[PDB]
């Protein structure tokens, strides 16, 4: 009489807010008891009661395919915070049957009143302290309570949430309140899904908001040593009367690590006080939205 219950939220992919409905996914796998049991789902909101018992069918070692279908199992939460959903398995549809098994899953309901965003001024460097991160919060309601922020560098198993940093009160409504983040050191070259979590308590509590940058502008850690630069200038040994020629076409920049990379501005300085260095400019035939090329480009 062993039962393995897997419960999760199929939708939405992100943590649900107050308004959006939540749909669940539940599977049951019995290693030895191949029979039929009745499942009930409690949403834990308090307003809605426990759902009626419903049959599961003949169980087996492999889990049943989404025992909780779309149906009317969706539920929207009127309050933010940590809710608990419970899937319970009983022998008989009548009440009160024998409670064969129970499983509990926590759902985090953020609030739509507060919008949090994370902006990075620069591009992070591998194994180098990056201090370009910045957080911003805007609350539609006025007099928002004092907040705290944590930043998770990546979703990799080894990465952990950072210690919470204090974010002051946000009295004025519908305004952008700004704060800084302590410098974070990355460990792997490539794209990372850095996330920002705004909490209402320093030691733990409700999850006010979770923000993740769009895949169009995602955090990318690049190795400075991986860049390849081929600079061609005039003759090395000359006098003050000679002419030193720097060829833009022959001079080339590239990034050998990967095809996808954030773009960078190339700037050239003659190391002479009389003439200032060239202004910032992208490589040839590249715009701001474009990616830094891998092949050799002028």
């Amino acid at each position: 009489a062993t039962y393995t219950l897997t419960l999760d939220k199929l939708g939405p992919t992100v943590n649900p807010t107050t308004s959006d409905a939540v749909t669940f996914t539940a599977t049951v796998a019995s290693p030895d008891s191949t029979t039929a049991v009745f499942f009930t789902l409690d949403y834990g909101d308090g307003v809605t009661a426990e759902t009626t018992r419903t049959t599961t069918g003949a169980l087996s070692t492999t889990p049943t395919a989404n025992l909780v279908s779309a149906g009317t199992y969706t539920v929207t939460y009127a309050s933010i915070g940590t809710k608990f959903v419970t899937l319970r398995l009983y022998d008989s549809a009548v009440a009160p049957g024998v409670l064969l098994a129970s499983k509990t899953v926590p759902i985090y309901v953020e609030d739509s009143t507060l919008t949090a965003t994370l902006l990075q001024s620069g591009v992070p460097r591998l194994n180098l302290a990056f201090s370009g991160f910045k957080g911003r919060v805007s609350s539609s309601t006025a007099n928002r309570a004092d907040m705290w922020a944590t930043i998770q560098l990546d979703t990799a198993p080894g990465v952990f949430e950072s210690s919470r940093i204090f974010i002051g009160i946000a009295p004025t409504a519908s305004t952008n309140y700004d704060f800084v983040i302590p410098d974070q050191v990355y460990n792997l070259e490539g794209a990372k899904t850095t996330v920002l979590r705004i909490y209402d308590a320093p030691v733990g509590g409700t999850l006010l908001r979770t923000f993740t940058p769009a895949a169009a502008n995602a955090v990318y850690v690049v190795d400075p040593s991986k860049y390849v630069l081929t600079l061609t200038v005039g003759p090395t040994s000359v006098t003050t009367a000679d002419q030193v020629t720097f060829t833009q076409t022959t001079t080339e920049v590239s990034y050998s690590a990967s095809a996808t990379s954030p773009i960078l501005q190339w700037r050239f300085n003659w190391d002479d006080p009389s003439v200032v260095e060239t202004p910032l400019a992208y490589p040839d035939a590249l715009t701001a939205a474009s990616n830094f090329p891998t092949t050799a480009t002028a």
